[PDB]
């Protein structure tokens, strides 16, 4: 019943499996009418699934970021859906792609060829590696994109194997930053009257995630981290010198306040071995859990490594409001919030090509 | 020169450490007016050195000094918001409103006013309402799940994913409450926690806990390791040829993807075996080259040296002349105007003259 922020935008959206598809989702969530470009039978994510004991098989891929969008079925390569698709575009306000570079363009759905017939026309291109010369042009997937980036490195492995992060990391990121550059689009048309080209690669959002650690090689704090207690690992974070003190003297070890090894904080740096030796041996009398109860009690930063299966079950998690129901199936919002709208959508994904009729 | 999206606007940036000044980069970016409230010493991310926390996300920002628990510091805020379209604020909930500076302070005087909180754990409730910081937010969120280390140590990913993630979330948010205000009159609150954020990246992983593929990995060779992705029944084919393996094509452990996934450590020893034969440069070469996806495991040293990273211009200098310093752009580019800056990040409290 509320306004939302893309009332009457409307999105062409010609996306595949992740990145993409979750920028239309946020786009959806504030409104925007966006409608997906499938191919002959729909998007191969939509077969994907995963298997749910006594029920139909789960999109995992797909249902999550698909919801509240509409669908038309096209085959791009023939003359009548180019035609189609010109004319459809004439009626938008932005188009989102992620096909590898060059590809809209033989299909006569350029930038150029969209935006002579439609000045108005956002255009916006996410890739894996850029486009800006032969070593960018490849496609990619999440996990070769993020290794491509350097997001292995400093993390050991049982058998030297590079470690490999278990989720998607860069396809979410990415799709954020583009909802991002739409967003910006968007304002820049209403303000400007500036119909903008937007280009995000999922290699430049990954260098951009890992910025610090790249800086210092562009350019020629302790205690924070795991422990050993003696039930399970707790995660503290105390290097400020009123937490630190604090920390002393929760865990029964007022010496290491004064200790010469461990009282300035570049000390602890310099001795970061014998630090976590020293805490690990006072930490060693209490339970995970029982530190976190009294470390958080006392206003420090500390808690449990949860699993995947016990993040869900949490208090925490529950407070959030972070789950929606989608007919039943349960699914993960968009994490920004608004006060005078809810960036939510309670619609099912479309059918493939269920709107053609309306818009073909 | 030419016109970009934020102009006019004005920004009161309270936001420390890396998430919330990184939202106020992208902020400076698109071309807006970003002023910095800081303590009055100066950040205290202008010490942690050199400077790997503090200079990359405050360029073109403007600076105010000011002691916020005094009445002449809250009324200085107070007059500076009533010419601002929006403030940024990252601590921990309840302190701006301790402070007289919480969003109905603020709108109560200016309605048009944008008002956007950062937190760590959302502050809905009695478990949300902590001060965080990245390695632990991302822990609490679950991002240790399924990697084994050498010690049996939870494995702490050394970037600080979390923090750039929700930096451009909440650009996203800001971006979306000022075309709301723009088209529909509504000023809005924004809220993003970093908790939230950090749920997000792992979506597919949680979800499956709500309710209830191979080759794709890391692979020995003569010399390092190289990461593969050809799962896909045209792709498993033709790495099976280039690696000089045809017998895997139709091997009843491998031929269905399926089989794979099930007898994944059988193929990864026949994949090892094959592998052994050449560097992980030469087989990158070859799989490329064949239209395979393959790379190296590049390590932040090595990145930064590569064609690849060349290519896509990702580094602007800072000062003029001799011994400027590289830092890393933000990553959304735009065809009608530069997404960068090239001014210096502000001294502590440069602008205290023009502002208070």
């Amino acid at each position: 019943n509320p306004a939302k922020p893309l009332d009457g935008f409307r999105v062409l959206d010609f996306t595949q499996n992740v990145a993409g598809p979750l920028a239309g989702q946020v786009l959806v969530d504030l409104g925007a009418e966006v409608i997906k470009v499938e191919a002959p039978g729909g998007e191969a994510a939509r077969q994907i699934t995963s298997v749910l004991p006594g029920r139909p098989p789960l999109a995992t891929y797909f249902l999550p970021n698909n919801r509240g969008k509409k669908s038309v079925t096209v085959d791009l390569t023939t003359e009548q859906a180019k035609q189609q698709m010109l004319r459809l575009a004439d009626t938008a306000d932005v188009v989102l792609e992620a096909f590898r570079p060059g590809t809209m363009e033989k299909l006569g759905l350029g930038p150029d060829d969209l935006r002579s017939r439609n000045p108005n026309l956002i255009y916006a291109r996410l890739t894996a590696y850029g486009g800006n010369g032969p070593h960018g042009s490849r496609p990619g997937i999440d996990l070769v994109v993020a290794a491509e980036a350097g997001m292995t490195t400093g993390m050991p492995t049982p058998e030297g194997k590079p470690q490999i992060i278990p989720f998607q990391l860069v396809d979410n990121a990415s799709g954020h930053v583009l909802a991002q550059a739409v967003l910006a689009a968007l304002l820049h048309r209403e303000r400007n009257g500036v119909a903008d080209v937007v280009q995000v690669a999922m290699y430049d959002v990954a260098v951009g995630l890992q910025a610090n650690q790249l800086m210092m090689h562009l350019n020629r704090t302790q205690p924070s981290d795991a422990f050993r207690t003696a039930d399970g690992y707790i995660v503290i974070s105390a290097y400020v010198p009123k937490h630190w003190q604090k920390l002393c003297y929760l865990i029964g070890r007022p010496d290491l306040v004064e200790d010469q090894r461990f009282a300035e904080q570049r000390s602890r740096s310099i001795n970061y071995a014998e630090l976590t030796a020293e805490l690990e041996l006072a930490l060693a009398s209490k339970t995970a859990t029982e530190w976190v109860q009294l470390l958080q009690a006392n206003g420090l930063m500390a808690c449990l490594a949860h699993t995947w299966k016990q993040v869900v079950d949490t208090p925490l998690f529950a407070e959030n409001d972070l789950t929606l129901e989608v007919g039943t199936i349960t699914v993960i919002r968009t994490p920004a919030r608004y006060a005078s709208f809810r960036a939510v959508v309670t619609d099912p994904p479309p059918t493939a090509g269920e709107h053609n009729a309306v818009f073909l």
